[PDB]
């Protein structure tokens, strides 16, 4: 699927755009501005779970470009921990959404959002 | 998630790019150029199933733009049938992939690809 590095960059940017949309659209629910519909949130968090696994294999060898910093590949073990923290927080979000637990969901949502920004601060060009 | 029509256009283009990647990457398998790994294809077709439901609600009212033709909204019942044929063919693809049946999978894959092009021919700017 990534014949040239520019195809990996197009894929990962598309996946990240879709993640941002499925994550950010829950902000009014977690802030009490819109009603919590447990079943609809469960379904949206499942879409976000699928999308959240997709960008990383499009940062494979040789796919420098876009707004990715070089240290993604030069400090690969450190990048992997930032990616892992995010993906661990998506597991917690899915557990909260599956349980219908709005306290857990809002806490997990804040942890996901902080881990998006913690990776950006180290690995995304400003 | 689509505060301005340009946000709906960015979302739907991103979803369609991800669909194209998850669909097209199976072409060598269905053409016998790469080995059929039933479990990996099942998992990829599940990603494609999730992605295939996403673009359509970002062609909502008022979201004219991109390479969408106007007749998507002026002939809405006709667009709906093109979208339905595609989504019906994704159900058949998921059934083949879940059953591990490569004859069914390649037949369903051709039907999906034809329905992508049948919508493009009527509804996507050349
Ligand atoms: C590193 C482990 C990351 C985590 C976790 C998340 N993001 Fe990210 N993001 C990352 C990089 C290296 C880039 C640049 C990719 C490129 O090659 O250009 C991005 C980019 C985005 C974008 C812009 C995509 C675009 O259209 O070009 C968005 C919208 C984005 N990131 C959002 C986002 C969200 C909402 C996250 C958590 C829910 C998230 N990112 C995590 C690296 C990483
Ligand atoms: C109508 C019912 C469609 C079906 C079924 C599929 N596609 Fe499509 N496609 C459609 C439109 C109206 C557009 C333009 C969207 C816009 O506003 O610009 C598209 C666009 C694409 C693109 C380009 C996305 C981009 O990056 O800008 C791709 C890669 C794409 N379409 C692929 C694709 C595939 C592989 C499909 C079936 C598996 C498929 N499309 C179905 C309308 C419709």
């Amino acid at each position: 699927q990534f014949a040239k590095p520019e195809d990996a960059v197009k894929y990962r940017q598309s996946a990240l755009t879709l993640m941002a949309s499925h994550f950010g659209r829950m902000t009014p629910v977690v802030k009490g501005q819109a009603p919590y519909d447990a079943a609809q949130i469960k379904a949206n968090v499942e879409v976000l779970k699928t999308l959240s696994a997709l960008p990383w294999a499009a940062f494979g060898p040789g796919t420098e470009g876009g707004d990715a910093r070089p240290e993604i590949w030069s400090d690969a073990a450190s990048f992997k921990q930032k990616q892992q923290a995010f993906q661990d927080n998506i597991v917690k979000l899915s557990a909260a959404a599956d349980a219908g637990d709005l306290d857990k969901l809002r806490a997990a949502f804040g942890d996901v959002g902080a881990s998006c920004k913690a990776c950006h601060d180290a690995y995304r060009k400003k």
